[PDB]
């Protein structure tokens, strides 16, 4: 009866993906979240079983040679081109343009929403971590169908396809694992939702 958007911590666990996918993991945004999923506890509080994120607990203290900065310089900044781009009109538009035609239906959502989340100047509303920072948003706001049309018609149409391409080019274990959580647990909100995701085309 209760929205699952309003119960087993949904606004906490998206906000932990969608900051660590936009921040930089020595912000002050991400730092403290780093440092969570880094040590023993998270787990316990997380909305998955114990045991299926045991391998995940061990993933995120794996120590690697490159970096956390330099994993997310690579994956998500540049100079270079991104091997995942986090950015959904990569996926849903012909083209694969950033500001596209899937782009341009979620500003359009957001206005008759009258949802007044704003993303950083210059940057697309259809950032996968915006995105994920946004639905937890309407989650505190008590607003169940906006974050439920979000979900299925903005994000689930290609989020699985970027973090299937993100998991496999992530190629450090911290982020490799975030990846790898994200995928499960929003597979899990997949599952819980009242209205079915919206079908469209992948060109990417």
């Amino acid at each position: 009866m209760t929205h699952f958007s309003q119960q087993d911590n949904f606004s906490v666990a998206a906000r932990v993906l969608g900051a660590l996918f936009y921040y930089a993991p020595e912000s002050a945004e991400a730092a403290p979240l780093v440092a969570v999923l880094t040590s023993d506890g998270w787990e316990t509080q997380w909305p998955l079983p114990e045991a299926s994120l045991a391998p995940l607990v061990t993933a995120f203290q794996t120590q690697c040679e490159e970096t956390h900065a330099q994993a997310w310089q690579r994956l998500f900044v540049g100079p270079w081109a991104l091997p995942s781009p986090p950015w959904g009109s990569v996926w849903l538009d012909r083209e694969s343009v950033l500001f596209g035609d899937s782009t341009l239906a979620l500003r359009q959502w957001m206005r008759e929403k009258g949802i007044q989340f704003e993303m950083k100047q210059n940057e697309p509303e259809d950032h996968f971590g915006s995105l994920l920072l946004m639905a937890a948003w309407l989650a505190e706001n008590g607003r169940q169908t906006e974050c439920e049309e979000l979900l299925a018609w903005h994000l689930f149409p290609w989020s699985t396809r970027f973090l299937d391409v993100f998991i496999e080019k992530a190629e450090h274990p911290f982020y490799r694992a975030l990846g790898e959580l994200a995928r499960l647990t929003l597979a899990q909100w997949q599952s819980q939702l009242l209205i079915p995701v919206a079908v469209k085309p992948l060109f990417r």
